[PDB]
């Protein structure tokens, strides 16, 4: 059973999450709480570059979020079936990739730079991303994004959705395909499973988890919008 | 065959150049001089998000750098030989990724940050990212990082080092592994040839390039360390 080391929070573990939960993947959790527990890793040296998330899966420390998710992807067959299929996936990841990273440092920022920074996200999404994905959808009018089939990009599209219906609930009006497109996926047994309430889907991220994410790096005191 | 649309420099398309040059692959360039140019590019809807770099290739117009160096390496066998070399791969990635990262922005930098950005970037290469990878050469003693055969990790983390050495020549002081590793990888013909004079590869970015990019997308004026 895979591990997953970081902090209880969201923060980039939250897709690994999401991925392991949709390929219906039991898993355990191991959260650092204090600067000791770190430095008690390092030590170690299970962490490659210092650094978490990381995760101990089949006998490996993968650290490096995208090499993390990738390996997940290509083991439970979420990554398509051939190598243009997967640079189709990849494109589409990196988008809601970039799409989520605006919304990673939010929890670090003032109450000042979280209005501005909240601004930016959904102008991105509605303006850029969303537009991009309702495309995909209806030249290609099948039910997934790549390969007629769920994949990975389609797990890290919807919980992009959710993140940003967060901020702003009416973001998907305008784009009837990925409103569908939500409900189908959503649906999904596991995925529905790990959406209902009890999951180990994590809340947005708070003071808490800032403040225990600052005691234990002592990094990030200042993180700008 | 494969075209790539980026600017007349480095920044984040220099790591395709690499990629393909070891690969054995001629390519085209495309370079943004005007604001009309990109605002003619976005009309043609060639960029599925708007941004650059883009490449043509095996009839796709794929966006997003991770996607296309990925698509690069699995075409022309650089990716390992299994889904745990290919995590070990998209690990060691990950580490020069963020290494090469963090020198992105150099050129954007003020005077004073360049400064700062150069000790913090040494810093990191001596301090986090040259050990692991020392450590990794010296646990299996192979010359290649995986696979004992060349991979993207390999060429990747070789520009890596000579990104860092134009900063600081003895960077890699205290790190013979990796010494010994750069004259190996460089020795490498098509390697070689990429390094020899008269080859596509871009030198360090310039006013000039800063100044371009600025104009074509008119962003990147306030660049912090
Ligand atoms: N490229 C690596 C980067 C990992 C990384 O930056 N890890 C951080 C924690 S995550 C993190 C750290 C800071 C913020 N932040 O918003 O300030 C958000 C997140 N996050 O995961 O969302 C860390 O361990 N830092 C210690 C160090 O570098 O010495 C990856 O994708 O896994
Ligand atoms: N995740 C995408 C990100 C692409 C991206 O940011 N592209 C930039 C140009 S690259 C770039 C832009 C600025 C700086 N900078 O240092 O300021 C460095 C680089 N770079 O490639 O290294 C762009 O097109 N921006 C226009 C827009 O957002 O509308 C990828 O990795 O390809």
């Amino acid at each position: 059973k895979p591990v997953l080391y970081y902090f209880n929070g969201r923060g980039k573990m939250e897709s690994i999450r999401w991925l392991l939960a949709a390929a219906g993947v039991e898993f355990e959790e191991v959260f650092l709480e204090t600067r000791e527990q770190y430095e008690k890793l390092l030590q170690s040296g299970i962490l490659m570059f210092q650094q978490v998330p990381m995760v101990e899966i089949d006998g490996m420390k993968l650290v490096q979020t995208r090499a993390i998710l990738n390996y997940i992807a290509g083991k439970y067959n979420l990554y398509g079936k051939d190598l243009k299929e997967r640079a189709l996936i990849d494109m589409y990841v990196g988008g809601t990739d970039d799409l989520m990273g605006f919304l990673l440092s939010f929890p670090f920022l003032s109450a000042e730079d979280k209005v501005k920074q909240c601004a930016f996200v959904v102008e991105k999404a509605t303006s850029r991303y969303f537009p991009a994905y309702e495309k995909v959808l209806k030249d290609h009018g099948q039910d997934f994004l790549v390969g007629n089939r769920l994949s990975w990009a389609d797990i890290h599209l919807l919980e992009a959705i959710l993140m940003v219906e967060e901020k702003k609930s009416d973001a998907l009006s305008g784009f009837p395909l990925l409103q569908a497109f939500k409900k189908r996926i959503s649906s999904i047994p596991t995925i529905k499973k790990f959406l209902a309430p009890g999951s180990k889907r994590k809340p947005i991220s708070d003071d808490k988890y800032v403040e225990t994410v600052r005691r234990v790096l002592r990094m990030y005191y200042d993180v700008k919008p």
